[PDB]
């Protein structure tokens, strides 16, 4: 039986230019910059969070406050965690030239694309709670799998380097069966 | 199997002009001068020590204790080592009075290099694995480093280019404690 979701405007601050791969350029999509100009602009795909977060966890042998694999349980082996992909904050972008500032080539002799240092990302992370959960183990679960990720990378060529993030959650918002009334 | 990380808050201090390359332009970022106003500022990739530093220990065939390839194991062929790119001193961006005694455009042809005293600070993450010598790893890099301050950074080392300070905080061990 379900209880609420609670749900994460999480923020995401690149601090070493980040690659996340589609001369190799990063994953982009369509944005409507200054709500004007299409332009083609970096995000991050919810599977690199949740894929690096999930890998990292593995990696330090992560349990729940038991035995039990509660990384499985939330990450999946019902849906209990959606890490949504993250977009532009898009705050001081208001031209289709300011937009792809954002973007670095660096080389390597190749090419390689990177979100430079100090471009922010928005998207939402929804836990869904269901009785018999431990919320509060779950929460740990997700925060220590980002602190892992932030002495770690997001995307390719860590050992290079790249891809150092800064993580914020917001403050948490439940959501029960009233609020989507 | 994963023990713990070891964190060294790094420092890198300029001795002489130093010239990453991107008239020849130094690679360069947007930093925020008083938290406000946009500016492309130097900055060094972790690539470049990083490279610099193996390319160093290679040319003196530098093992382990046995003929243990440790610069393989730590600088790659699992991660153990990484060097972030590294970022001005927030010294150098409390005004655009500083931001432009950063870069000295010197003739040789223009070139731009970093001026002597200019202070980068980024972060040095290994990570220790079981069965892995964690004193060799620790002597490796720190030999690599040594190494690096009687050669350079950067091009035109033989002009006398890129002498660089390289300052390792006290490690900081981080195993599953840390991270909850």
């Amino acid at each position: 039986k379900w209880k609420y979701n609670i749900i994460y405007n999480m923020e995401i601050e690149v601090l070493t230019g980040l690659h996340i791969g589609g001369d190799s350029p990063v994953i982009t999509t369509k944005y409507l910059i200054n709500n004007v100009e299409p332009c083609d602009l970096p995000y991050i795909p919810g599977s690199s969070i949740k894929g690096k977060i999930r890998s990292l966890l593995e990696n330090v042998d992560y349990k729940g406050k038991n035995g039990d694999d509660i990384v499985s349980k939330m990450f999946g082996y019902l849906t209990r965690l959606i890490i949504r992909d993250a977009f532009l904050d898009d705050g001081h972008i208001k031209s289709a030239e300011d937009a792809r500032n954002v973007i670095e080539i660096k080389s390597e002799p190749r090419f390689i694309e990177r979100v430079r240092r100090g471009t922010k990302f928005k998207g939402k992370i929804i836990l869904s709670i269901y009785e018999g959960d431990n919320e509060e183990e779950m929460i740990k679960c997700l925060k220590t799998g980002i602190s892992l990720l932030e002495d770690s990378y997001l995307g390719g060529n860590g050992t290079r380097g790249y891809g150092s993030v800064k993580i914020t959650l917001g403050e948490p918002i439940k959501k029960g069966i009233d609020k989507y009334e």
